[PDB]
């Protein structure tokens, strides 16, 4: 009787939640795809930040030698 | 409609509890899409900039070979 | 009021089902915020690196115009 009332709300709610679970599963995979793309970008920027720091010091040391 | 009535009011009662869940989700779906287009714009800017630096380092390597052996 | 004992039993079923949904969401909200700050840090690092490369390509375009003059 109250066990029916619970079963009813459980199944009414689980069918309402099928779209919510689908919406979430697609967000979890799309969020994981972005996190690996951002991991690949940060690595690609950590290997090209030094060469530009070397380039700006070469610009600073050639400015000091042109003054002489 | 006796228990069928019960099930139908329970559905629209359970739909009320879910309208914050649906709003929380819709804001995540738009914010996740905004990030995915910003990350798409970043990766193609980096895919344009990675080759010219690879060409630059080979020009530095081939210049080093011709300089010390001259 | 026995309608309070009914609600208390019912509400445990709703809680049982949405607790994982709320936890799934809260972990997405924090993980989505982490990537939005990482993407904000990447865009400002690229906004400071994009001008120096546009200055470099115009220096390459100016020297090409000067080499034509001989």
């Amino acid at each position: 009787d109250i066990i029916w009332d619970q079963l009813i709300v459980k199944r009414t709610l689980a069918d309402l939640l099928i779209p919510i679970n689908r919406q979430i599963s697609d967000i979890q995979s799309t969020l994981s795809e972005v996190t690996t793309r951002v991991h690949e970008i940060e690595r690609q920027l950590h290997e090209i930040t030094p060469v530009l720091k070397m380039g700006r010091t070469l610009e600073a040391i050639s400015k000091g030698m042109s003054e002489m």
